[PDB]
């Protein structure tokens, strides 16, 4: 017998129809076919929506199929579950769990959520359709509650289309007001039709804009006319029409006749209609099925009208709706399974975007695994970040402390690093941050064709790009290709800060230079013979005045140190003589406590080295560079005669003078307490010397010019956007800001800034040692002329 | 009589017919009628343009009436001109003169260059159609190449009905690598609409993007699809339907039969057809004209055909050429006129913008006068200006260097004025920089209620808004409004900068102290005493030493002095005396010299005063405010002690302390030589510091807090958007910018730091002259004791 089941169709479901028709004819077979008698009706008006049903019941009707909508949900849901009448439809899922209802449209929420997930979205407009309930609507607030979103919720069904459909103008404001560019557009095709429209009309299609399509017939809208806006378009596709099913389903439905087939002949197909399709085929399967397992369904051609008293409903539904559920196929939707409350369970919903060459996948959605991508245009040449050969040092590449757990691109910190990610932020792609295996910056070796690892790594693609603190050179950019310079610098000669000048034991000696007490001593002898010859020679007895050489030498004495003697002269001659003298005197001891008072307030004496020429001349400091960097190889081609006579130097030191790392050679300048220098780049020598301690400092004029570059191996394609990227952050200037943040803003050597004021001490024993020595010498050597005397008169 | 004229009518010009029809009915008459004759073909070929001409001479056409294009305009012209048979026409008029050639279409390329002036554009994109000529392209190039225009010419019709394609979209790419939002669309209605078309389907009319509509059909083609975009359209109307005769005509023509006639019934009509309503008014008025002339206008039978060798011509046309010329009348297109080569003048160009509520008419463009503006709808809204009333002050309003023949605002210089006129631009109007009248900020005067020249301008509306140093307080809140205070300031002193202080006659002892050199006499008279005490009581006798009280007394000076004693104690106890005092005197005489040296080497300033209590203590210096600035009220409204006592000295003080302007103020600074202080707002304190000369200087902290404000009489409309923007400008930064600007970058007098002293010259007379009048009085007391002691044993 046949089975007849009941279609309760909405009104102008042309194409529905005509899938129902279609897929009657695909799936009949031999042993039979289904007979379906349907009725065309308002599906929200709930009286004629009872009144089919219930014709239907009355006729003998097994099983119901069809549509529904927020006004008839509740009467069919009702009717179903008190006559134990299944009801198969493909609109919009029951919010509860509704027994007797076979539910053909995947439940969307879910998916809606992960879309919006995947685009990081917390700020964004949901415009809803109440037709189809507000089931998706609550799940967006209360996952906007949840995750801290901010939804502005708009109810575009209330326009009364019954006069027209024109208020979006007016709308589209309110948001202009909110500065909302991302809008989610929950309506079936025709009213996010309407909204494009009223989109395109007031220019909100433009590039900024993100729409997402909150249904799953994303293609079977009118996607055209905001194709080549420039906004992003998304949506949800329940139909991939790049399948085998969906296929031989459309090569056929393409070439049906238009008037018999209304809606057909169109190379897409509405997702509703597939549904549809997919409906008849599960219920022809549950009957197939139930007839298999020689279950009997028949019953009398009569019923109840739905308005007897009790109820009276049949028994062998539970085994229909069993049959039902236990249904599992493969069809135009995907996969098809059903669970006890005929929710829709192991589907997968396609994701897409609306590009410029048209609407395509990015990806699918399902039950057990959140927006899996579709894994389409595979990786395996950008999507690998690339390698970073760089140096370990303290301006540009350093170890970050909490280095037990930090990553490879968070380990490091410093100009290089974040210079790195603007360059990669500029050409677009991912990076690690590796040290140079070597351990240092490379250089040919003399004479031996060997290289170091560098070359090798480079060659082979090991070392992809080396983003480090590597300088411009003809050597190497003849080797490796070399960008736009970034920082322009020189060669520097670095020093220990020179400490206080320690006093020698001769110190009092300092104030007054050393001709001078020659030419006082000289003065001295001088003035004392000439006493002695104006007072002696006959002055006309003899011994009239006490002034022998040996007194007038005493005399002479007396008046340099201030002492008052015991004789003056009486002669004119001779005071002339002594007045000059106490004059001469006078202006020296002057000048002396002058001096010495001038030396003992302002500090800084003396300094080592000037302008490296002093350096290339004086051969007690020690002085080199770092072993196989640019500044080594600068010196042996260098032709400057005064850079000549460092190399000739340099090369011929009997100890080795350079160093394998730049901070060797900051502990060798620091250990070697000021007999030893070292020649490094200017920007390390000023980190350097604004960082604590602050006992070496820059001294030289910034030897030679030279400048830092990203190096590149020879024919890489990274090779130009890399250069553009820098030539681009140089013109811009960002890369003065990562110099001032990384040198100026961290001068901690507070001694350079010279703002404190040290108070004077008291002069310490060691200043003035000389004089006691001296002292305690002459009254030794006086004891010893008085012994004298008593033993003769007693007998990069 | 009848005359027989002739129709050049191409295929699918129905509305061009139908308004032909209406009207050759409406300018109809009983004295004569028009007999047209009709041929509808393609204006696009030539051969048929001849043949149709040839068939219609053959028949004795008087006039030929027609259309033709830029591949059959030469046949038109070369026909007309040689059998001497007039066209009428409402095509594009020819590049040159040509007789027989009647145009009624006006030239366009002037209004178009003056509507392009008028937005000032220097670079836009020219998109053009070849089929209406190239002489608009050939204009607007020469225009470009003598006005400096950047034109990127673009051949649109290029693409042909053959060529049928959507490329414009790569045309669009095309200008965007140029950023050209210029865009001018020198094409007919169709290619317009398929323009416009491609430009909303990419979203090119957003805000940003104008559009000039090269054709004397802005409003005929269909607007209303790019009218919401944002992008600004623009363009030329020569059919005005705000005439009384246009509206009469459309009033009729609108309930007109559409199925009679063609493109009838419609609320607006192409202006092609309109020039085809008034070319019939035309024509049919010259012949009127001829018939009222008596002119013998009967033509000499057979006309013959087109090819005849001589192609001699009727002597007829000459005549009926000169009649059509000279007609003037007043149509659908205006005023209607032509010159001698049949080119139209004294028309009106009517230019249009696309606004949001729909085309609408902003000016007019003639041959005389050259887009005027209508300026309908704009000339809206006491004194059209703003009045904006400053006072001269340094620091804010400056005279110009100029003034002499300086003009407007350029006189001065002003931020926050413009900033605050913005809101005045918006109401539509410039700024006006006005100096108060009365020069002064302003004040109540006490007891009198007698108002100042601020207090009246600033209430009568006399000046609407004031920008000034004018400061916020609570006396001017209750008569007007304030807004947010755009800077910080404060009531501060200002005094003259000390000199480096002249040594005094007695300024030898100033080393040391008044107590110490009253200690140091004390202290010899004791030494002296004891000395004589210790040596002369009874030693065992006495009389063994020179050590009288006289003596001892000349000792202790000697030793004082450092100068050699002739005796020496030679006894214990006198020696103790004697070695103390010793080191006494060494220690004061190295304590003075080296307190001379420290003085000698740093000079110090230390200012008369230091704060305001100072100014309330010290009752020599005389310190004043300026009168009826807000300085004055904040001393009177102060109940603070420190202020209470400042504002009972400056209200009962000497003869007036106070002065009428900053200037005034600053000059009795610098007059006075130290001893008057004024005080007024810090800010014109440091400028004053900073500018030449520096001889005064701020002293102390800023009595208070306040803030300088926009004036606004109380309850006008701009207090609200002045105070936006002042809020605008603080949270943008701007006015710290300007702050540095005029403060900070002038600098002009920098201090120096702690070091860079200047050379320290040599001891002038004035430094020890005092010592030099001590000497020479004791010269004279000396010779006056001697002389006493030779006559006495001579007997805002
Ligand atoms: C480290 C120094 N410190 N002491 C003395 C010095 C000399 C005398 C006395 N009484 C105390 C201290 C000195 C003086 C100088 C000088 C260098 C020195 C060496 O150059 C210019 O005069
Ligand atoms: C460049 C000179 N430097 N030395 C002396 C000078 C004077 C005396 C002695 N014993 C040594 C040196 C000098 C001193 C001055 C002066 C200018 C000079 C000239 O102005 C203020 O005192
Ligand atoms: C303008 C000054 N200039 N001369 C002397 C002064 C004193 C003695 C000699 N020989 C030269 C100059 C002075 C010294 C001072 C002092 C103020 C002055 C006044 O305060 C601390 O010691
Ligand atoms: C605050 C003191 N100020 N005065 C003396 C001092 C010493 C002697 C005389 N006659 C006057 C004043 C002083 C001198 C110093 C010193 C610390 C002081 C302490 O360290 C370097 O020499």
């Amino acid at each position: 017998n046949s089975i007849q089941i009941g279609g309760l169709f909405p009104r102008g479901a042309d194409q529905e129809y005509s899938a129902f028709r279609v897929g009657m004819v695909q799936f009949s077979t031999s042993e039979f076919r289904l007979t379906p008698h349907i009725d065309n009706l308002e599906v929200a008006n709930s009286f004629a929506v009872t009144n089919a049903f219930c014709s239907q019941f009355s006729r003998g009707v097994y099983a119901i199929f069809g549509f529904y909508d927020k006004k008839s949900v509740n009467t069919i849901t009702s009717f179903c579950g008190t006559l134990h009448v299944s009801f198969i439809t493909p609109s919009f899922p029951t919010d509860g769990t509704h027994p007797f209802v076979i539910q053909m449209r995947p439940d969307l929420k879910g998916a809606l959520l992960s879309l919006i997930e995947y685009y990081q979205w917390d700020k964004f407009a949901y415009l809803y359709d109440s037709d189809r309930g507000l089931s998706t609507l609550q799940a967006v607030l209360d996952s906007a509650a949840e995750k801290k979103w901010q939804v502005t919720a708009i109810n575009v069904g209330n326009i009364n289309n019954d006069k027209k459909d024109e208020t979006y103008r007016s709308l589209f404001q309110d948001l202009e007001l909110k500065k909302e560019r991302r809008v989610i557009l929950d309506c079936e095709r025709d009213k996010v039709n309407d909204i494009v429209d009223q989109v395109i009309t007031i220019g909100k299609h433009v590039k900024g804009y993100h729409y997402i399509i909150a249904n799953l017939g994303f293609t079977d809208g009118d996607l055209l006319k905001i194709q080549f806006g420039g906004a992003e378009v998304s949506g949800f596709q329940i139909v991939d029409y790049d399948d085998s099913l969906v296929s031989k389903f459309i090569e056929r439905w393409s070439t049906l006749e238009e008037k018999e087939y209304p809606g057909a002949h169109t190379a897409t197909i509405k997702y509703t209609s597939a549904l549809t399709y997919d409906a008849v085929q599960v219920m022809t399967e549950a009957f197939r099925n139930l007839r298999k397992q020689r279950i009997e369904i028949s019953r009398r051609g009569n019923a109840g009208d739905c308005l007897a008293n009790p109820a009276v409903p049949w028994g062998q539904g539970v085994e229909i709706e069993r049959a039902l559920k236990q249904v599992q196929v493969e069809g135009l939707s995907g996969n098809i399974k059903f669970d006890q409350n005929g929710k829709r369970i192991n589907y997968t919903i396609n994701i897409m975007e609306l590009k410029t060459n048209g609407p395509r996948k990015i990806g699918y959605w399902s039950e057990v695994d959140k927006m899996v991508l579709t894994e389409d245009d595979t990786s395996g040449l950008e999507q690998k970040t690339v390698v970073v050969t760089t140096i370990l040092e303290s301006p540009y590449v350093m170890m970050k402390k909490n280095h037990e757990m930090l990553e490879g691109n968070e380990r490091y910190e410093g100009y290089c690093v974040d210079l790195a990610a603007e360059i990669a932020k500029h050409c677009g792609f991912k990076y690690k941050l590796t040290i140079v295996g070597d351990g240092k910056y490379g250089a040919r070796d003399a004479d031996t064709k060997i290289w170091n690892g560098m070359v090798g790594e480079l060659v082979y693609g090991k070392a992809d790009i080396a983003i480090a603190p590597l300088t411009i050179t003809l050597v190497r950019e003849e080797v490796i290709d070399f960008s736009k310079p970034f920082m322009s610098l020189g060669i520097s000669i670095m020093i220990k800060k020179p400490q206080k000048s320690k006093p020698g034991v001769f110190s009092f000696l300092d104030p007054l230079a050393y001709e001078i007490w020659m030419c006082i001593v000289f003065a001295y002898i001088g003035v004392s013979v000439v006493l002695f010859l104006v007072s002696r020679f006959s002055p006309y007895s003899e011994s009239t005045n006490e002034f022998g050489i040996f007194n007038s030498l005493w005399f002479s004495l007396g008046a340099f140190m201030q002492q008052g003697c015991d004789i003056s002269p009486r002669s004119l001659s001779g005071r002339i003589v002594g007045g000059v003298w106490w004059f001469f005197t006078l202006i020296i001891i002057s000048s002396y406590t002058a001096n010495l008072a001038a030396f003992l307030t302002v500090e800084r004496m003396v300094s080592p080295i000037e302008s490296a020429e002093d350096l290339s001349k004086q051969t007690e400091i020690a002085y080199g560079t770092l072993d196989s960097g640019s500044t080594k190889e600068f010196f042996r081609r260098s032709k400057i005669a005064v850079f000549d006579k460092m190399w000739t130097y340099m090369r011929s030191a009997e100890p080795s003078v350079f160093v394998r790392t730049t901070a060797e050679g900051v502990a060798r300048v620091r250990k070697s307490k000021g007999k030893y220098a070292y020649l490094l780049e200017s920007t390390m020598n000023e980190y350097i010397e604004q960082r604590k301690p602050c006992d070496t400092m820059k001294v030289g004029g910034n030897l030679d010019s030279k400048g830092y570059g990203i190096a590149t191996p020879k024919g890489s394609s990274l090779g130009t956007p890399v250069n553009l990227a820098v030539l681009k952050l140089s013109e811009q200037g960002v890369l003065d800001k990562l110099k001032n943040k990384w040198w100026y803003d961290k001068g901690e050597c507070g001694a350079k800034d010279s703002g404190s004021k040290e108070k004077t001490s008291a002069l310490s024993l060691s200043n003035v040692a000389g004089v006691f020595y001296i002292l305690v010498g002459g009254l030794g050597l006086a004891m010893l002329v008085a012994l004298i005397e008593f033993c003769y008169k007693s007998r990069e």
